[PDB]
């Protein structure tokens, strides 16, 4: 008898949910010709399960920030993630041509940190639009963009006619409702921002009108180039808020991650989402995935897909294969198929776990 | 054979530490006459261990906020707490005679929440003085006090000579060094605060000069009585900060909980700290003590001490008795003395845990 920790994602019972991308997007097949499921790492037998929310070409972070939006939606006791690759150093995203992808990688890590931590204590994740009211005559403006990627959360509001510089103070009202908690971005350009001969230091506050909490960020960088849009990811309660800009452009949330249905602490499972080695990936989801709230799974091999080089890999297919059955014990080291005896002590475990005793 | 979960605090190996009060203060005995150890729930055999930091009449919260200060100091992999009673509804603390003990109970809960969460990931806790510089000629003033309890953290700075009201903006610089992280209070009077015929709305911000993060609290209550000093407990990095007051009195930290030596996630153990039923206690440490970061232990009986009615209880002596030996498995349900087989599945477990399988 053998009960080793196994390198899979699985589930204790039927109460689970997976968020993903093309590699687990059953619907994508309609856009293959001829129709072919080999682009998937997920087993197509799971296509009717109702336990998957995935979109080819997307990721939760990508949908959070950009106009390229998929309404990821799901509920379960155990949450599993196999997405992230659709925002990587490969995309070379920066708000401006003299920006920094490293900043955006930092943003990515901070975002997934909050997602993973919160999905260990909430059953349900979806996206909600955040309504806001701005009183001026200025409209929103797409200041942050690169190729096909256009930032739309937070929104930037243009300067009013009457102002000749960016030293002004303006505000908008944004209202959070419908969820137990909300993940929203609070961001600034952290750097010396040149506009019409003057260098600015972006400043943005959010204010909960009823709790009275102020969350703010002021620019502190002294560099005049190679800077970008630094974001923090706030986990906020329902309420009515002001977004108060003290310098540069007013920014306000337009989308939130909607967290609902508090649950007993249940660690999430995260699968490394990367490209074939020919493309630059990042380890930000690994950084974000820590005990006790998350188990991280990765293959030992290069991603080499059979459909194309970036889709349908033996290693990741193996990892996802655990979704085809129930497993009793989840641990840092892997999943144990039996709940009785093992040769190693499971670490940070969840479920019915074996003893490594005599 | 029998391996039930047991209602004790214990330790996996010798790497542990206990924070407490008189009920575990070996030194107190010098202040008994004749000398008598029966005031303790801790076994005196542990008096030479070097693994206890306790002071009769004190608590970590009490020392955090008030002039009645004990420098709680300790390091261990597994941290245990048996303190809190020395700040309870019994003490009837309020900043003013028309204040609110309920507010202070809320403060207590919020504080212990941060302590317990952080001591699951740091080995070391102590107190550090927080130096600050205020530029005015005004001195500190003890605005919040009740009987023998006098608040000294945060400090209040009096108004300057030149000001005739409390609508002013002033600041101090405070510097955090020597620790990985710091717990500091950010507080305001949350209410309509009457001074010389005018009603004020307290406002206080802290600003990290290098990260550029602003943490602020503004008063939102409309009541003119029955309000008090609402605190939030920030977990901050080393750095140089400004305390920026926008209304009422400037407040600034004078003491921090010093968190050092990051460790692998290890749940803390907390023992209910209460008075005999003749006195009003509270459940704020229970509220603060949640999975997966904390296990809470409580006796099933009234606290009835043998030394006096509030010292030396059979139930709590029993709970602490587990410190006299090593135990392999810690769980929500209790401590299992054996790592092999049990009849229940340990929940949120830490250590070498038994299987409830056939
Ligand atoms: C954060 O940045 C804002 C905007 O720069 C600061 O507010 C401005 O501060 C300068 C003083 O250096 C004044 O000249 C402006 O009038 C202020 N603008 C406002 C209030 O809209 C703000 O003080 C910074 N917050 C801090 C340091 O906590
Ligand atoms: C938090 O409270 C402060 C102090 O009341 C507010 O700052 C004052 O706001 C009033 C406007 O209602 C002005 O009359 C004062 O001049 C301001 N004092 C200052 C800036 O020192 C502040 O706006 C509040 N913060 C919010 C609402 O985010
Ligand atoms: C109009 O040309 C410039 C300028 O020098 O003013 C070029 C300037 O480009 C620079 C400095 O590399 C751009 N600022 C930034 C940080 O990208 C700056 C801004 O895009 C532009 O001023 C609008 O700024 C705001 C705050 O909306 O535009
Ligand atoms: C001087 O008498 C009074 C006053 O009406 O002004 C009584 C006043 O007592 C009240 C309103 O119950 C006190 N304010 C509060 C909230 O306790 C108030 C303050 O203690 C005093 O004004 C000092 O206030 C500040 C901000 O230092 O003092
Ligand atoms: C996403 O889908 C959920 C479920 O249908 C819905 O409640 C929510 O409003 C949607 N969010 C959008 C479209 O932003
Ligand atoms: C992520 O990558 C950096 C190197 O770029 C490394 O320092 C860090 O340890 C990595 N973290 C994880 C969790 O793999
Ligand atoms: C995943 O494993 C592959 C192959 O060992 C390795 O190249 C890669 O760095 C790992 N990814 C992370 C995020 O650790
Ligand atoms: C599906 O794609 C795989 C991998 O490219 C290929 O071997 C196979 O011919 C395809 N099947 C069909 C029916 O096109
Ligand atoms: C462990 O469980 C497996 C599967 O039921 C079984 O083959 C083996 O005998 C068990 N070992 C025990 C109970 O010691
Ligand atoms: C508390 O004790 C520790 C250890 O001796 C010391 O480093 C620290 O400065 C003390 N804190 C005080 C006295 O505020
Ligand atoms: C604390 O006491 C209140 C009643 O005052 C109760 O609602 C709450 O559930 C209690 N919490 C715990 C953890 O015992
Ligand atoms: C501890 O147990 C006692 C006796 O059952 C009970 O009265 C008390 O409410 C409990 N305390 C907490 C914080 O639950
Ligand atoms: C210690 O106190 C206990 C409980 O009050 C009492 O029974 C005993 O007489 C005391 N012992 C001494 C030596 O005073
Ligand atoms: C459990 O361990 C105890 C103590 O060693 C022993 O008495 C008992 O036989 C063990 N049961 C097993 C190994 O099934
Ligand atoms: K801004
Ligand atoms: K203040």
């Amino acid at each position: 008898f053998d009960n080793p920790p196994t390198n899979v994602v699985s589930h204790l019972n039927g109460d689970w949910f997976l968020f993903g991308d093309a590699r687990s997007d059953c619907n994508h097949v309609v856009n293959t010709n001829p129709r072919n499921y080999s682009y998937m790492d997920l087993n197509p037998a799971l296509c009717d399960s109702g336990k998957i929310s995935s979109k080819a070409g997307n990721s939760i972070f990508r949908s959070f920030h950009f106009t390229d939006f998929y309404n990821y939606t799901g509920e379960g006791q155990q949450i599993i993630f196999y997405e992230g690759v659709n925002f990587t150093p490969y995309h070379a995203f920066k708000c401006t041509t003299s920006g920094s992808n490293d900043i955006w990688m930092q943003n990515k890590g901070l975002f997934y940190t909050q997602v993973y931590k919160n999905m260990a204590v909430y059953r349900s994740l979806t996206f909600v639009n955040v309504p806001y009211v701005y009183n001026g005559s200025a409209q929103s403006t797409a200041l942050c963009k690169s190729g096909s990627l256009v930032l739309n959360n937070p929104a930037y509001i243009a300067r009013e006619a009457n102002f000749g510089d960016y030293y002004y103070k303006v505000e908008a009202d944004f209202y959070l409702s419908g969820c137990d908690e909300y993940i929203v971005p609070l961001c600034i350009f952290n750097g010396k921002f040149l506009s019409n001969t003057k260098y600015y230091d972006d400043s943005q506050y959010y204010f909960n009108k009823d709790t009275g909490v102020i969350y703010g960020l002021n620019s502190t960088e002294t560099i005049t180039t190679g800077f970008d849009f630094n974001c923090h990811y706030l986990v906020l309660p329902s309420g009515n808020y002001l977004a108060i800009s003290n310098e540069l452009l007013l920014t306000v949330p337009t989308k939130a991650i909607c967290l609902n249905k508090r649950k007993d602490f249940t660690p999430v499972q995260v699968v490394d989402s990367r490209w074939n080695n020919a493309r630059q990936s990042d380890n930000m989801t690994a950084v974000a995935c820590q005990p006790p709230y998350c188990y991280f799974r990765n293959s030992t091999t290069n991603y080499v897909g059979v459909y194309d080089i970036n889709h349908g890999d033996a290693g990741f297919t193996s990892i996802l294969s655990g979704l085809l059955y129930d497993s009793p014990c989840f641990s840092q080291q892997g999943v144990f198929r039996y709940d009785n005896v093992s040769s190693v002590w499971p670490l940070y475990s969840y479920g019915r776990c074996p003893t490594a005793a005599d």
